[PDB]
């Protein structure tokens, strides 16, 4: 399977954002990878119900994604993955799915989170995982649209701790 | 969770009806609450597949709705509930979800039902539940669109028995 | 339940093809009948997510289809079935659902398949089932659109073996 973009985004299929990434990479499908969202009936449906037509969408767990990534059915398929956070990306790599770059899009603020950028807010578990990701050599970029200039997330995160 | 309208409607996501209620209350999501529909794979999909985009939709059971209503994830969220009948509304209130008013939209006729209005047909179990609903103080209104004048369902139902 | 067309198509809800059959028969719902697709979470969603609105869609197994076909809820309902292959059509008939004609649309080529027409490729199991289908008296037709002239599949398949 050809993974064209792995993106982090708390809000998922919001506004014209995701559509713009799609038109640009010409992807066949969007897959939300998250164990929580895959076992939660009220949230799997509700996420995949505002995704664009002419585009297949589905929500699976880190385990099925791992299995699907290697399955021959989707051989050559062009996809774009959506993640709620950086740990499931780590969990997915520890299942044998190579992810070259990750586009950090947004992680909504909460009272126990630490705002790092206008759109990204992290916890302690989030930071460890962003670390581990640079350790596995994964490029970490920050931007909403294909037209915003790519900022380096690593430099941004470090200047904060 | 902010419940802006609890509606009874046998036919669900039919015509422009539901869309009109949505534009008017500006709701983020539509949730179908029914135990039968939530365990029936051929009906959960089939109901939520003709719902409008720009609107998240999902079908849960009286039990998960109860749980979700109080969950902090959906805190402040604006929703509109859809019901097949008045018993599940009673069942939902006996789970701790306060419903102020209920908009009776339609309950299709059947051979063992008693037609009460052009669009509502009830059974004996339906009537008991509409009673219990006025007992819990729930306002019961009748109308299809936000523009039809609100008729009183209670007075209408009583004039029939 | 009134079955207006039973169609074989590996690619499912692709292009304007299916929509054209729908407008022509005026069907309320599209049901994908397949045991594999019904138990595969990443594929049930992903198939039914690119189907047209104003049309209810769902994916069930040969067993539930059998059950639904006879259920009184969907009495009189007008539907169109989608199949991945000819065996599940046989499996469905051995459950008590009469299918008069089957429209062969496409079965994508693979390395272990034998191309029979520009769009149909079969295996040994496929052929036996197409046989059994002519044995049960099921008319087998070939065409993509309601406007292409109906070719006979049986004559086409035989000229190949």
């Amino acid at each position: 399977m050809n993974i064209v973009l792995a993106r982090i985004d708390d809000r998922f299929i919001h506004g014209q954002i995701l559509t713009r990434w799609i038109k640009v990479h010409a992807a066949d499908r969007i897959i939300v990878v998250s164990d929580d969202i895959a076992q939660d009936e009220m949230r799997k449906t509700l996420i995949l119900s505002v995704a664009p037509s002419n585009v297949k969408a589905s929500a699976v767990s880190v385990s099925k994604m791992a299995k699907a990534f290697h399955s021959p059915r989707y051989e050559g398929v062009t996809a774009m993955l959506l993640f709620e956070n950086p740990s499931d990306i780590v969990s997915l790599i520890e299942a044998g799915v190579p992810i070259k770059t990750v586009n950090v899009g947004g992680m909504r603020f909460e009272n126990h989170r630490r705002q790092i950028t206008k759109s990204v807010s992290v916890t302690e578990q989030d930071i460890k995982a962003f670390e581990t990701l640079s350790d596995k050599g994964v490029k970490l970029e920050l931007r909403q649209l294909p037209s915003d200039a790519s900022e380096d997330f690593v430099q941004i995160l470090r200047n904060v701790t």
